[PDB]
């Protein structure tokens, strides 16, 4: 069995390789990369997501979100405050503020030792779930607006045809701004560009162990756990390093920086947090080898969840016993 210590794997595809992105995620499991939730992929040197960033400062962040937490430094819950439009050049500023920048550092070492002492004593302003793209059109490979979307390969694997379209979202992040624990919807695979920036701090937790990460959560939120049989879908709970080493679950770090992929596999729970202002791009993939995730994926029916349009699809059809009470929590 290939990476049996489910190890982080990095990888530097050649421009060759960059070619066919269907095929390089099928090399990359065939060495086992998979079992760590989580692969660098380094692009080679040729390439470019666009020629530049100079003309990004009048997008629009319509709703930006404080993250505000409650609990313990490295036991926490955080709910997202929404703010007043802003445009990506106002938010670079803010960012950049005495407020919000950046703290003076040694290593990307300290910085995550400041960030897990620090974090809830503040909340930071996130730019997150903005649909659109900052692949210029002429980017042939691993252009992330163009990829197989997953209605398609759910027709190609499963011969059923359904409604549904799978785009990208774009996330303008700063110092602190912090993902919590999850796993995508419908446990699909994602992949995330960082076009630009400070980097991103990952931690992931090796799917063949995710039950333990979900055990410990129901100990650690135990009033959310009684609430919801899947309370981590409401992607609100974050756990520190120290209190997952302390509890003995598996996991793994690397930190992205600017110009690299992260694809991250089916059940393969995430979390994580930027280390100053930045902007990353992600959307959700399938293969085949997810069908069978996706037909076992818990599913949050509390009502806290709510996703979009074109997961009732995925529900209706790979778990149609689900689907009644699913789609009573969406409705
Ligand atoms: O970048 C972030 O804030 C969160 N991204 C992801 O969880 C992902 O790409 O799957
Ligand atoms: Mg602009
Ligand atoms: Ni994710
Ligand atoms: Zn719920």
């Amino acid at each position: 069995a290939q990476n049996p210590n489910c190890n982080i794997m990095i990888f530097h595809p050649t421009k060759e390789e960059f070619n066919d992105f269907d095929k390089y995620i099928a090399y990359m499991e065939s060495q086992g990369a998979h079992r760590a939730g989580l692969a660098k992929i380094i692009p080679p040197k040729e390439w470019k997501a666009r020629e530049t960033y100079d003309n990004i400062s009048e997008i629009l962040i319509a709703t930006p979100l404080q993250q505000v937490a409650s609990g313990r430094a490295g036991v926490f819950t955080q709910y997202h405050k929404k703010k007043k439009a802003m445009t990506v050049g106002e938010y670079r500023h803010l960012a950049n503020s005495k407020k919000y920048q950046t703290p003076p550092h040694q290593n990307f070492e300290d910085l995550e030792r400041k960030y897990w002492k620090n974090r809830i004593y503040n909340s930071p302003i996130y730019g997150a779930d903005i649909s659109g793209s900052l692949f210029d059109e002429n980017t042939k490979q691993w252009n992330l607006g163009h990829l197989g979307t997953i209605q398609d390969l759910l027709e190609k694997e499963c011969g059923v045809v359904i409604e549904g379209v799978n785009t990208p979202y774009l996330y303008f992040g700063m110092w602190k701004t912090t993902f919590a624990w999850h796993t995508e919807d419908m446990d699909l695979y994602s992949i995330n560009y960082l076009h630009l920036g400070e980097p991103k701090t990952w931690y992931v937790v090796p799917p063949e162990h995710g039950q333990r990460l979900e055990r410990l959560a129901r100990e650690l939120f135990p009033g959310s756990s009684r609430g919801c049989g899947a309370f981590l879908r409401h992607k609100v709970a974050l756990i520190s390093p120290t209190v997952l080493k302390e509890n003995g679950i598996p996991f793994n770090r690397i930190t992205q920086e600017a110009g690299e992929f992260m694809v991250t596999f089916p059940y393969g729970y995430h979390a994580g947090f930027n280390h100053g202002f930045n902007c990353a791009e992600a959307i959700n993939f399938a293969t085949p080898r997810w069908i069978d995730y996706g037909k076992m994926a818990s599913q949050c029916s509390c009502g806290e969840a709510r996703v979009t349009f074109s997961m009732d699809a995925f529900v209706r059809i790979l778990q149609p016993e689900r689907y009644d009470l699913w789609k009573r929590g969406q409705d």
